[PDB]
């Protein structure tokens, strides 16, 4: 398992928990020294549990899918929540087994049908450490419009930056001021699975991407990615997910 603490944290804390919640996926090659996810994985294997404490020492567990750190659901007290999607259910067969009460949320875990129940886009929703206190908050009691906009928080502030160096740095800027993700931020998330086949294409291919990523970058400009030598490949993407996934 992993955790993290709000009460107390701060960037370097928050870095130790996107260390070991990466360090806990595992792996049996890299691909250009980025740590490849495994295909599959059986069982109750292949769920990770995060332990997450707002700043009053309150807690959910979040259940996260290894190879693709994909959130499944979580457990709050006495209650586990599953996004309506298949691989939630049967996640729900492995994990929180001892929830008196399990319920379904109204909506899958995607960004868009998460936007539509949060009645906003990820762009206009501030992230940052103190939004993820407050989204373990708002995920303790039974609310699924706040609960939506809440999980748009956890999975940016846990999963996207585990996968993206630059995401960890964003929300290590947002320690103690939420602050909107940079269109920057945004863009890596989107093309995440993009991204991972074309490091993967590119083995057999000298190192050139099949076809080019398209990206937005720091100073909000524009950028097209085409080659594993590009700063995305050697500083940025820390998890590649599977082709076989995608
Ligand atoms: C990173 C994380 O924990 N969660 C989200 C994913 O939920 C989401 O994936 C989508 O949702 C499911 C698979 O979980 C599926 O119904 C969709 O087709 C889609 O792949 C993803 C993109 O919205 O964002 C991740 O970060
Ligand atoms: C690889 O990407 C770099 C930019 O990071 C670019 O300058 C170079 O021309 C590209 N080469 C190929 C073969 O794509």
């Amino acid at each position: 398992d992993v955790s993290f603490r709000l009460s107390g944290a701060d960037p370097s804390s928050y870095g130790m928990f996107i260390k070991d919640l990466r360090n806990a996926l595992p792996h049996t090659e890299k691909v250009y020294n980025i740590p490849l996810l495994l295909p599959s994985v059986s069982g109750a294997g292949r769920y990770l549990l995060m332990h997450l404490f707002n700043y009053d020492g309150n807690t959910i567990t979040v259940a996260v899918d290894v190879t693709n750190v994909y959130i499944m659901g979580y457990l709050a007290l006495t209650t586990s929540y599953f996004f309506n999607e298949p691989a939630a259910d049967l996640a729900s067969q492995y994990v929180f087994r001892s929830a008196r009460r399990k319920i379904t949320l109204p909506y899958s875990g995607n960004y868009e049908r998460l936007q539509i129940a949060a009645g906003k886009p990820r762009e206009k929703i501030p992230i940052g450490l103190p939004a993820l206190d407050t989204a373990i908050s708002t995920l303790l009691h039974y609310d699924s419009t706040a609960a939506a906009g809440a999980l748009l928080v956890l999975i940016q502030t846990t999963a996207e930056a585990a996968r993206f160096k630059y995401i960890e740095q964003q929300i290590q800027e947002r320690a103690y001021r939420d602050e909107v993700p940079s269109s920057a931020t945004i863009s890596l998330e989107n093309s995440w699975s993009g991204l991972s086949k074309q490091i993967q294409l590119a083995q057999g291919n000298n190192g050139v991407f099949r076809t080019p990523t398209v990206l937005v970058d720091s100073k909000g400009n524009r950028v097209q990615i085409t080659n594993v030598t590009s700063n995305v490949v050697t500083s940025n993407i820390q998890l590649l997910l599977n082709t076989k996934n995608i």
